C-alpha cells in the first residue's frame, strides 16, 4: 500500500490554502459586534408563528451569513486554479457552494460541550433555539447538528479542512457550469492533494477510510443545501423578510 511523498507543488497547494483560510477566518471573531444585534424573543414552545411573526435573529444571522459570504469569495479567489476559469464558472460555483461552505467553516466555531456555534459571550453563542428563531426548521437544524458533530468527530488537521473546502467549492457538477472538464481537472488537483497527505501524514486509526468520510460529507452537504433552498424560499415570503436580509444574501439565495 504505496505511499507517495507530497510534490513540491502539493506542499505549496496546502500552504496557500492555510494562508487563505488564516486571512479569511477571524477566530476570535471580533468583527460580530459591528452585526445587526442578536434579538431573542420569549419562544419556548417554538411556535412558527411567532417565529416568523418576529424574526428576532434573523437581521443578525443573515449579516453573520452575508458576512461570510464575503470571506469565502475571498478563499475561494486564492484556490489554486480557480482564477483560470471564466467570470461566468467562478460565480456559477460560488453561489451554488456557499451554503455549503458557510456550514464545513462554521464546524470551527461548533462546540460539542453543549452543541452550540460558540462565537464569544452569550451573545454570540448559537444554539437550534437561535436558528429557529431565524424562521427555520427542524427538518434542517436536526441533521444540521448531526452534520456538524460527524465532521468533529472527524478530527480534522486543518490542512484537510481547508481542501475539503476548496474541493467542495470547485464542484464540476453543479447546475450551469460551462467548461466542467476545467473544473474538475482543478478538483482532481485538490483531491490528489487531499489523498496523498492522509497516507502520508494522518496517524492511524484516525486515518482509516477517512477520505471516503469526507467524499461522505460533501454529499450530506448538497442534501443541506437543498433542504436550506426550500426553508429560504418558505421565509421569503414573509412579508417585510428582504429588509431583515442583505443584497448578497438575497442574490445567493433567491
Ligand atoms: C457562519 C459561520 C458561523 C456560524 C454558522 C451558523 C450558526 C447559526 C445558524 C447558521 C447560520 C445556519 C443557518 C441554517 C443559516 C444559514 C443561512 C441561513 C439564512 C438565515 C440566510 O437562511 O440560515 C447555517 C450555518 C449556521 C460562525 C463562524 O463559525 C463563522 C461561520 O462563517
Amino acid at each position: 500500500s504505496l505511499r507517495p511523498k507530497l510534490s513540491e507543488e502539493q506542499q505549496r497547494i496546502i500552504a496557500i490554502l492555510l494562508d487563505a483560510h488564516h486571512k479569511t477566518y477571524d477566530p476570535t471573531y471580533s468583527d460580530f459586534c459591528q452585526f445587526r444585534p442578536p434579538v431573542r424573543v420569549n419562544d419556548g414552545g417554538g411556535s412558527v408563528t411567532l417565529e416568523l411573526s418576529q424574526l428576532s435573529m434573523l437581521p443578525h444571522l443573515a449579516d453573520l451569513v452575508s458576512y461570510s459570504i464575503q470571506k469565502v469569495i475571498g478563499f475561494a479567489k486564492m484556490i489554486p486554479g480557480f482564477r483560470d476559469l471564466t467570470s461566468e464558472d467562478q460565480i456559477v460555483l460560488l453561489k451554488s457552494s456557499a451554503i455549503e461552505v458557510i456550514m464545513l467553516r462554521s464546524n470551527e466555531s461548533f462546540t460539542m460541550d453543549d452543541m452550540s456555534w460558540t462565537c464569544g459571550n452569550q451573545d454570540y453563542k448559537y444554539r437550534v433555539s437561535d436558528v429557529t428563531k431565524a424562521g427555520h426548521s427542524l427538518e434542517l437544524i436536526e441533521p444540521l447538528i448531526k452534520f456538524q458533530v460527524g465532521l468533529k468527530k472527524l478530527n480534522l488537521h486543518e490542512e484537510e479542512h481547508v481542501l475539503l473546502m476548496a474541493i467542495c467549492i470547485v464542484s464540476p457538477d453543479r447546475p450551469g457550469v460551462q467548461d466542467a472538464a476545467l473544473i474538475e481537472a482543478i478538483q482532481d488537483r485538490l483531491s490528489n492533494t487531499l489523498q496523498t497527505y492522509i497516507r502520508c501524514r494522518h496517524p492511524p486509526p484516525g486515518s482509516h477510510l477517512l477520505y471516503a468520510k469526507m467524499i461522505q460529507k460533501l454529499a450530506d452537504l448538497r442534501s443541506l443545501n437543498e433542504e436550506h433552498s426550500k426553508q429560504y424560499r418558505c421565509l421569503s415570503f414573509q412579508p417585510e423578510c428582504s429588509m431583515k436580509l442583505t443584497p448578497l444574501v438575497l442574490e445567493v439565495f433567491g
